[PDB]
């Protein structure tokens, strides 16, 4: 039993990470096959870091104004290409610890595991969410852009981020491995501001079945709602609309433990009109959101 | 900025989990050099659980009775043997992968981190602390048992944790790598249950340095306070005696932030005292304990391995 945050094992990704240097700066490379993958901001310099032209920055670099390293190895650049906000890196060896691994999209709600890394070495590992407002909460320093985020699932590593740049807000902000960024954000340091967040509803739907599942019940009620009901009172308090599509997501939880979705949204709903009263679910003293409902399964069924 | 809890990259230690089966039990064992570690209770049945005799269930034990997997290779036993509660099982091959490791044993109050895993696979990481009581608050189902805990040092990985059993009270036990319990338990199917927790306290003004650091100061106030007068407040709240030692290992953080130990403790003795007005602290509307002085220190300032 118990119930942790707990991240996805990070070997198979530290086998790629490298560092990659152009002029004065210096970020985390991803190393995969024969390609490097970083930030493209990584050919920027001060003086236009308000209004960055890639395409005009790019076409001056030569393949030996980068410098590639994998640990005490030195990397020879044989070729270069921009995609979107993401810079590919040609090497002249592939990467022998490349391993099974794909490129995804995610969703706003969905969770991955951070590798944050310093001049191409690992410094932690920890799990996080992509928030409804397209940013993460990370830890996060300076010299961190071009750390990875990714999910294992059976041997394959799913790589869904890559770290670019923390807002005034303290929140940070990225983009998959084709180079798209989550959210309205731009590889430029002008005036940017992240959306209001909201809690993530499905996410926390799940904590409390997992909450079922490991035995407390102290939160239930007698009480059921009505979909349409249940998003008028959360929107209230900043939590996400509940969709059709997040009821069917939660249709096995609602089996292993007989209580219905939308009778667990009316528990919902007397929690954040009454609060804990000194009590705790799980461990914790807040309603918990980063935890998605494929997770809670992963975890305790 | 951020904080977040955190765990060690757990390359390494990958690298030296394998599955350990005996009769009907399977459960992980951790390759290094040539020796395969795992709890001994692996060797039990349910006859015997309730009151089994180690050395002589073992003795009866043949090499061939013990089948360990490294993936899809099986390893050759050719030697047994006990120390404690973990059983050392000699195979015919050293492990390529063993890194720079040494076997240490943990304070309560230190952190570590978990490679929980499963058939020998590992599954998932997460950073947490020895209780004072000598559990630990994890997350383990069936198959989990031989999971190890770790610290890294520059290259050096210091295994410090086995997982060994599951308490009633749903928080686990185990032993560092030379058998040795942490805590009043064995491993029998006996009653047993966890002393009554404290929290650490030193551990809590470590995070508090961790949220100034991070801008988060609403908590601080002018006050200074004694260490008598606060450690008579913290016994009151069933909080860990803040010993002279702990002062100066907070030294750094004092230093970074300008809060000293006893300033910050008055700030402390307050959030104990009248709760938290219906605001949080890093996210959190509980008291962090699990974050140590050098956790803190090491998050904030990058280090790597
Ligand atoms: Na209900
Ligand atoms: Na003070």
């Amino acid at each position: 039993s118990g119930f942790r945050k707990m991240a996805f094992p990070s070997g198979k990704v530290e086998g790629c990470m490298v560092q990659v240097t152009c002029g004065t700066t210096t970020l985390n490379g991803l190393w995969l096959d024969d390609v490097v993958y970083c930030p493209r901001h990584v050919i920027c310099t001060s003086e236009d870091m308000l209004n960055p032209n890639y395409e005009d920055l790019l076409i001056r670099k030569s393949n030996h104004n980068f410098l590639v390293q994998a640990g005490n190895v030195q990397l020879r650049v044989i070729g270069h290409s921009m995609q979107n906000c993401v810079l590919k890196l040609k090497v002249d060896t592939a990467n022998p610890k490349t391993p099974k691994y794909k490129f995804v999209r995610i969703q706003p709600g969905q969770t991955f595991s951070v590798l944050a890394c310093y001049n191409g070495s690992p410094s932690g590992v920890y799990q996080c969410a992509m928030r409804p407002n397209f940013t993460i909460k990370g830890s996060f320093l300076n010299g961190s852009c071009g750390s990875v985020g990714f999910n294992i699932d059976y041997d394959c590593v799913s790589f869904c981020y890559m770290h670019h740049m923390e807002l005034p807000t303290g929140v940070h902000a990225g983009t998959d491995l084709e180079g798209n960024f989550y959210g309205p954000f731009v590889d430029r340091q002008t005036a940017q501001a992240a959306g209001t967040d909201t809690t993530i509803t499905v996410n926390v739907l799940a904590w409390l079945y997992a909450a079922v599942i490991n035995g407390d019940r102290w939160f239930l009620n007698r009480f059921t709602t009505t979909l349409n009901d249940f998003n008028l009172v959360a929107m209230k308090y900043n939590y996400e609309p509940l969709t059709q599509d997040h009821v069917d997501i939660l249709g096995p939880l609602s089996a292993q433990t007989g209580i219905a979705v939308l009778d667990m949204c009316a528990s919902l709903k007397e929690l954040l009109q009454n609060g804990m009263n000194g009590r705790t679910i799980l461990g914790s003293a807040l309603l918990e959101d980063e935890f998605t409902p494929f997770d809670v399964v992963r975890q305790c069924s």
